[PDB]
């Protein structure tokens, strides 16, 4: 048998979007209310209130209505000024990428790039910022997604707020599926969204920013006011008594109100554990099989992503057509440099669940061994099960 | 009776948001796919065509993925260079707000601006143009929604495609409520979205661009790019073989399909229809219980929505407060200038519906009188029932 | 314009089916669980445990996997034996055609019959029982909907427990709308559903079942077994730890789930206070326009549903079709001998909001106009209105 | 990790009720109209005639507002009089339980019955129908569930024919998931439902009636009628002109719409083909890993429910509690006779996928290893994917 392409896939595994949760699905179809309807006004605060929970949040975390990548343009065009000088940490794409905004918004642009399999180490940052007293905001990502691999941002954050720089983080992949707050990382705009780990689909940001990020923006002439881009017009908008600068995405907003529900509920310590643990079973089983994980090290491997490096010679693009034509099981490509170099199998939200380890396991092998490769399937499964079987 | 503030209304009669057809939130709830799924990926497509089809355009329109601000925003941005000379017309809220962005982009601004109850004349439009023949760009607003009133829009943009000018329009709440397109009124750039007539929620931008805009757009090294506000990035996305610039709102997209759908199979005629009929009787039955419509003259009022002057001494808020309270109703308060000075009765998508009349009627009646006026609700009612007996 | 038949309506005003809550439906939308899944066994056990609540049951109520005809009918073939005379209490359609599944289970049948606009008079009972001391069966129906009347039925219960017989109550379109319980008038087999008053869709009976009821059906050996009739096979179903007799329905166990909990949640006298308002206002808004309520005195008028008699030489097919295609609102046709003499407007669940009482009164008013009649339409909302705003 | 019992599971992997598909999910929240209004009418005759079209009928097929039990409990009651000869064929729980059935219509009754591992042998059937020429009914199950096994229906159904007698065949889960149609096996009474292949949750039966099989119910005085347990009284309830029995379940025939709609847009065969894969993958999967399918041979085990004999001193309902507990994966347990005997994996509709046999078979195999069992999961997972890609 083979699944069509036109027709829908049987199991996405995929690292953004991803699946989103029933209820979430659910959530989305409340009927739609004017948003300066008392019950909407007093819903948007509570969502608000679920969020600042979450993300433990001393003040109240903003949300912008559209999917992060707003966030983090918003970001570097309020905070980031022409005076300012911007070290940039890239170890993937979306670190790297930052760093186009960071000059779009100043001249002055530092870089420490590591290949985008490793991390960044705490010992350059703090040599870096001790060799540049001049530095005055730093921009890392805390999982770069396309690689799979997290970088140790709260011992940057705290590197960060010692030299008395301006931290900017992109947590949107790791929030919700790990340990992380915008507090833990000294974080002063931590931008995340639900459309990764908490099983949302695309169109909301969730934004820590902190008092001295919010005088910084407030005072930059150049800070977007009266624009998509602004995150100054939105400082109050959390308030049942206050306006909302444009119209909020109201359907998006009864997703989001659902899916911190789902998270709260079921406990994040819990939610993180068996990210950790769907991600642990996958590791094992892709190594067991005869596979390389993409990380140059298991101890920076993200607990929400596995990406798989391709073995030289095999056809990237071909294999995952060939994971959904045979299988019907969806995975994601690489992006910018990391395409054509790895597969990835995200395991977030609903599919944070290790009997999907073993669907993702089965079909990767199924299509790298169609693919000419000798795969130990069986081992792999194996293998991951044994990671199941011994979690305590 | 009464109904609490925090617990949900019974009729939402508002001018935006508004409740979405059921069809489009249980399209909200359809399996979130990978958006680089082939399934999705002919899915966007197709959407885009259905896009097409509605706007009766030409060529394809494209969707951006914020709602219809976005849209505004990026079209002043990319549209409007510093040596062009705009010419904005004025006639409400969003017709002199976007006066603010043109002189974002250029220095160069012309205004011709009217009384708030009142739409712009086609000849002080060509008036204007013949004194100042530098002009190279003209902006409006079809439906300037806080008024309730509707500039004549194929008018001007036929004397502004005389004088060889760029034309932006602003048909946010008009398009799928009346008849209007791109091609009637020589759109360059005609902004539109799916949350205002076509019953969908807020998220999405619909906009129809002209070849000749887009040779202007990518011209112009200022345009946006590698930015939220870009629309030149978006340029082919609408094909299957190619990359979004950032992830779309999936979830969206799947409600705007819906949105098309029940749009197209209705039949846009009969849409339009419902919409008037609805506004007419509301008019009708507005003047027979003693009211007034905002509107200077019964021609310029909208369709779409119905705007009833608040009279002396009425206390515009406490009487929204009052419908909702008493009567489960809920109405849109004005806007910036038109705050406090009169109420809006949205009738759009599902509410453009002659029955809603009715029942608008009587909860503004009822809140009316319950403010100390003396009005005829009986009489209101059974005008509004003449004119849709008379339709019959 | 005209509403196509095809196509959907806009207001459905019917006494059953009738519009579902939105939540509702989208309860139903809940993933399918195996029944003997151990989620499942629990929230089955919980959604017996609400409906007891609701119910203000001292034991538990069956709940049978049909709409509640089917409790109708296992009521009397569980119940009902040859040895038994039944009194069979006959004011309308539900309760005539009750004494037809009777007599199919007992030869012998006595009835208090009235006409259908009437109530079973409480002495014509104690009279009737005095008389006949063989009668062990009365049968009652609460609200004969197709009358839209109201039988007295705790005082006619409780002269039944004096004579020392059974009693079963038909409550479809009762309860959960006005206040009664099986409690409340002793009855042995109480049958109601949720597809009437608490706005659910048609698939469930809910059924309260004295002891005494249970000990008479167990020692019956014509009552059904190992039959879609058999109440006594249900008797354990609602424990986590027994088995169902046959399948139970999943879905609609979702959707009664959810109406319970909306029911719950907002207090049943709060909930049967608006079902009372929503049905006074409508038959003060009949009466003032000129047309005439159905019931024999306002005191049996029915709070889930106004029965409006047909004007001698009015089509009341005709008239309903002409509601729906010019104004999109949808009324019921009477039932057997009601049919042609009346038209049905209900004030059920989601449609017990007065507001709904103003739409309904103009869209029968604006109907019974194009039929030739001389309404004061104007008066009518007007005397509605009054109710509402005289409410304390 | 374990899944506590109350939270939900993460894979449904039952034989009945099984997950619904996710649109007929979204179906079941449609708008619930009267069951008068004229559109309601229209779509329940539009369901009759796509039920007609998917069981490949020559007539209209019924409809009954019940779970399929109701189907085979009215079947017996309308086409088996008191004079009928009846032959009951038994392979297992539901075959020996139509035999109890038949007895309560007729006092003669015949039976071959076969271990439930087995199959009824045409032959036997032949012999039988030799042996006794005054047999008129033969009823046969065509997958009976509790044993996974097929039995051979058309072959019977031929002999059954060259007898002159009448036929009732109970195809509930088989029809959808594998090639079998009324005319198939010359069914007089096929019954059916869409709550195990067909994906849509408990609560309809689709009934195929020969014309024969009308005329004898008709002409049978004792066929049930003003009853749940009634097919005459709704043999026209199929056209929009007429009239209903008893209120239709409508949510129900709104998920009905959808599922038919899947199955007819897929294409009838390859649905059976995934089915079958999915079985066939599973069967190759139990037995290379050491464990034995119940069927007595791999030809007669069906290819939409695979039993797995539970091994000698494992306790199967703990091995089921283990499997949701270790993994999230829910399956059947057996029935009557099987229960503690052995296991049960659905591939029904949403589940008759291959990759959900590889994530049945390493639950089953991590459970059965826990339960001190030796099994080798990883050879059971490689001769699934050989299945799989050898029909690739």
């Amino acid at each position: 048998m083979r699944y069509p392409e036109h027709a829908d896939p049987v199991i996405t595994l995929t690292a953004g979007p991803v699946n989103a949760y029933p209820e979430v699905l659910r959530g989305l179809g409340r009927t739609v209310l004017y948003d300066y309807d008392p019950a909407f006004q007093l819903l948007y605060e509570k969502v608000v209130d679920k969020a600042q929970k979450a993300m433990r949040l001393s003040n109240k975390p903003v949300i912008l209505h559209g999917e992060p990548v707003l966030g983090l343009e918003a970001a570097a065009a309020s905070l980031i000024s022409p005076d300012d000088v911007v070290l940039n940490l890239a170890s993937g794409v979306y670190g790297k990428g930052f760093g186009y905004w960071a000059k779009r918004y100043s001249p002055h642009l530092l870089e420490i790039e590591v290949p985008y399999n490793e991390a960044i180490d705490p010992q350059a940052v703090a040599d870096m910022l001790k060799a540049h007293p001049e530095i005055t905001v730093v921009s890392v990502c805390h999982h770069d997604t396309p690689s799979g691999t997290i970088n140790p941002i709260d011992a940057i954050g705290a590197l960060v707020s010692a030299h008395g720089a301006y931290l900017i983080v992109d947590a949107v992949s790791s929030f919700g599926g790990m340990k992380t707050h915008p507090e833990d990382c000294k974080a002063d705009i931590y931008v995340t969204g639900p459309n990764k780990c908490l099983g949302a689909p695309p169109g909301l940001t969730m934004m820590g920013v902190s008092e001295r990020a919010w005088a910084k923006m407030k005072a930059n002439p150049l800070a977007p006011r009266a624009s998509m881009l602004s995150i100054v017009d939105w400082e109050n908008a959390w308030s049942r008594d206050k306006p909302f600068p444009f119209t909020p995405s109201v359907s998006e907003i009864n997703g989001l109100d659902v899916a911190l529900d789902l998270y709260l509920n079921e406990g994040p310590e819990a939610v993180w554990a068996r990210h950790a643990l769907t991600a642990k079973a996958m590791r094992a089983g892709v190594t067991a099989m005869g596979l390389s994980v993409w990380a140059a090290s298991d101890s920076i491997a993200s607990p929400t992503t596995t990406a798989v490096r391709t073995p030289d010679g095999v056809d990237e693009k071909a294999l995952r057509q060939a994971a959904r034509a045979r299988y019907g099981v969806v995975f994601s490509s690489g992006r910018g440099e990391t395409l054509g170099k790895l597969t990835r199998i995200g395991h977030m939200g609903p599919t944070a669940q290790p009997i999907y380890a073993i669907a993702a396991l089965t079909a990767l092998g199924g299509a790298m061994n169609a693919a000419g490769r000798k795969l130990a399937i069986g081992k792999g499964i194996e293998a991951a099960l044994a990671v199941i079987d011994a979690d305590a």
